[PDB]
């Protein structure tokens, strides 16, 4: 037993980290199969950036401008494409380590792990969420865009974020592995703010679950509610409105702890109300929802 | 910027974990050279648990009952031996994946990342701390024995845990990689509580700077204290003693925010008498003591 904030294993992804550098910029890039993708900043002075006109700026580049060292190792660059807010270095040799894997965009309230890098290496991984203003809470500092997040089937890295900014608050913005952005964000040093960062209702009934499984049952009470009732709570709270089918996705863990999902709507319908009276749930004195129903399952079935 | 609870990229140990296999039992081994390292407690059926003689038990058991598998391979064990707490089944082939490593025993307070495994398979990263009651708080459910807990300096992995049972309380003991284990635990399935598990006060004040780098200033008050006076607070709320040895360590963080260690240590004992009053810090409502000084340094300055 026990439940953790757990991240993916990240060997598969280091396997495809590499540096690139265009001119005074070093960033990381993916490298799949024969190309490396990185965000199309990389060709942007610090000037550039405040309003970037990237395919005017992509003119004055050439293949061989584009730096990109996999390990100690040069890679020859054969060809690039900019695709929406990433570039395509083709490189000569396919990445002998290349994963099987899949590009996907997710949707707000999934969550995956992150591979900071720095230099094209590894720093150290974390999991995180698609927050419901299309925003990430990562950890990132200059050099870091171009890490990537992703999740795993099995043997198969669905990769679906590269990192690519950090908005004036602090929070980041990035693309999918086609280069379009999570939300409205540009790759424009400019004012950018994030919308409500609400709560992921789902995913915290998912936690409550995993917390009733891992012995933590405290906040279990008496009362039940409707998914009408509980949303009128929910939208005083600034938590996302709970669908019929979130109480589906939720139904395999309903049946694991024989916890109907309105009983447990109504457990944290209370919680919400009442606070936690300086208790903890999991470790926990906040409601977490960076857990998807699937990662709740995952964990506490030890899938690998 | 940005700050998260991060573990080590998991590449190098992933390259280690094997399947063993001893009549019914099936947990994890770390493979390191021609030496597969696995809890002693793979000889044991459910019933041989409740009062084992491990030397006992071990003499009916031959280099041929060890099955370990790496991969979909099968390992020739040539040799076998009791350490400790910990089986070093010798193979006749070296892991060719072996990393650089040491074997590391750590103490309270530090962390370390675990790759939880099953069946000689990784199913994820978390970042752990060894309590002050030498308990760990983990996500191992069975089969999960075996996996190992590290930390990573540069290309060398420093293997300070090895995954051996879960307390009735759902706490987490094993030992380190001489098979010793942390703390007072035997691997027996008999009463065994865990002693007052303590908040890590070094680690808390770490975190608070990492607040303060990552822009969360609000719990900085104009106060000061002294290290007896503070230790006085920190006794009253089951906070460890704050020694000179903590101070001079948390000196590099002191001297990048220009916050005095004893003004951080007064910010603490204001946070402790009064409480968060519904705020936040980093995103934790409660006071994270899993940060050592150390990893707050390499997380805010990007080390690979
Ligand atoms: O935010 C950036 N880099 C970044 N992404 N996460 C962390 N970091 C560094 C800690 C800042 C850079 C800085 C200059 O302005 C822009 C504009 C657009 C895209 C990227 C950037
Ligand atoms: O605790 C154990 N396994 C375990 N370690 N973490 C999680 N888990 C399983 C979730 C229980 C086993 C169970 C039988 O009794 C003993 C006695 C000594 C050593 C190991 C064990």
């Amino acid at each position: 037993s026990g439940f953790r904030k757990m991240a993916f294993p990240s060997g598969k992804v280091e396997g495809c980290m590499v540096q690139v550098t265009c001119g005074t910029t070093t960033l990381n890039g993916l490298w799949l199969d024969d190309v490396v993708y990185c965000p199309r900043h990389v060709i942007c002075t610090s000037e550039d950036m405040l309003n970037p006109n990237y395919e005017d700026l992509l003119i004055r580049k050439s293949n061989h401008n584009f730096l990109v060292q996999a390990g100690n190792v040069q890679l020859r660059v054969i060809g690039h494409s900019m695709q929406n807010c990433v570039l395509k270095l083709k490189v000569d040799t396919a990445n002998p380590k290349t994963p099987k894997y899949k590009f996907v965009r997710i949707q707000p309230g999934q969550t995956f792990s992150v591979l900071a890098c720095y230099n094209g290496s590894p720093s150290g991984v974390y999991q995180c969420a698609m927050r419901p203003n299309f925003t990430i809470k990562g950890s990132f500092l200059n050099g870091s865009c171009g890490s990537v997040g992703f999740n795993i089937d099995y043997d198969c890295v669905s990769f679906c974020y590269m990192h690519h900014m950090e908005l004036p608050t602090g929070v980041h913005a990035g693309t999918d592995l086609e280069g379009n952005f999570y939300g409205p964000f540009v790759d424009r040093q400019t004012a950018q703010a994030a919308g409500t960062d609400t709560t992921i209702t789902v995913n915290v009934l998912a936690w409550l679950y995993a917390a009733v499984i891992n012995g933590d049952r405290w906040f279990l009470n008496r009362f039940t509610t409707t998914l009408n009732d509980f949303n009128l709570v929910a939208m005083k709270y600034n938590y996302e409105p709970l669908t019929q089918d979130h109480v589906d996705i939720l139904g395999p863990l309903s049946a694991q702890t024989g916890i109907a999902v309105l009983d447990m709507c109504a457990s944290l319908k209370e919680l919400l109300q009442n606070g936690m009276n300086g208790r903890t749930i999991l470790g926990s004195a906040l409601l977490e929802d960076e857990f998807t129903p699937f990662d709740v399952v995952r964990q506490c079935s030890g899938v690998t």
